[PDB]
């Protein structure tokens, strides 16, 4: 009667095979815009960008 195997397992999987897929692909990678939108996330946050000292503050 006590869901908390639940909430639990949530967290649980989601670091937990989330991981398994990063090192899959990684392997699959071995056997075998974006840049653009990428250095645009990495410039919001910053210690020297306003924006991003504001947001550290902020969460």
């Amino acid at each position: 009667q006590r869901m908390w195997w639940a909430f639990l397992a949530s967290s649980m999987v989601t670091f937990f095979g989330g991981l398994f897929i990063i090192l899959l692909w990684r392997t699959l990678k071995y056997l075998w815009w974006m840049t653009s939108v990428k250095d645009w996330a990495g410039v919001m946050i910053s210690a020297q960008t306003l924006t991003g000292r504001v947001l550290v503050v902020l969460v």
